[PDB]
């Protein structure tokens, strides 16, 4: 299917203000440790003013943070979710099924992802890599895409919409007993990787 308005609305959204792209990458490098992610070290890697850094996030209405004021959720998150996203000896997780299939090019390593069909319970699981996606299990995997809305909150508005299914008949049957969500579309977990490679390339053509 046509993917540019899809990658033109979710590119839209993540210009907040300009800082978010080059704040975003190191962010996510960093929580992919398994750890919780302090303000000032961003800042040490970014090298900016932390109230620069907080000014960033605080745009960003989803972000979630732990009792001690550390950031451990955006877009991977170390609070359990439907999309389990691991890296090395650490189990992550992730906002939805795009989600995992764009951060392991983003942070250059490969992630061990797995979860469950939306529409069955079906238990779900791949591989992916900054280039390929592979293991795939079941093979006929498929996602839900919906278009992003721009001023909206991404994680309430698109993440939560986006999901993995055993099969796309499976996602299909289910499909058509959601309505009125603007832009659902179901593809091939091949189709959405393919998705994400260029919302990559759109989002890396455009950094400091
Ligand atoms: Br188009
Ligand atoms: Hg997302």
């Amino acid at each position: 299917m046509k993917l540019a308005p899809y990658i033109l609305e979710l590119l839209t959204s993540v210009n907040r203000t300009n800082g978010t792209a080059d704040l975003l990458v190191p962010l996510l490098r960093e929580l992919a440790k398994g750890r919780p992610v302090s303000r000032t070290t961003l800042a040490g890697i970014l090298d900016w003013p932390a109230e620069r850094v907080a000014a960033v996030l605080e745009q960003a209405t989803s972000t979630e943070y732990d009792k001690d004021g550390n950031i451990i959720g955006y877009g991977l998150t170390l609070r359990e979710t439907s999309y389990v996203f691991e890296i090395d000896d650490r189990r992550l997780y992730a906002w939805c099924a795009l989600s995992t299939l764009i951060f392991p090019a983003l942070i250059g390593r490969t992630a061990r992802v797995s979860s469950h069909c939306a529409a069955t319970g079906a238990p779900v699981s791949l591989t992916v890599s900054p280039s390929e996606i592979q293991a795939v299990e079941p093979a006929g995997m498929a996602v839900s895409l919906v278009l992003p809305q721009e001023a909206a909150d991404v994680r309430q508005s698109f993440c939560c919409h986006v999901h993995f299914f055993a099969s796309v008949p499976t996602a299909e049957d289910w499909a058509s007993k959601h309505q009125g969500l603007e832009g659902l579309a179901i593809v091939s977990v091949h189709e959405a990787f393919g998705l994400g490679q260029e919302f990559n390339r759109h989002l890396l053509q455009t950094m400091s």
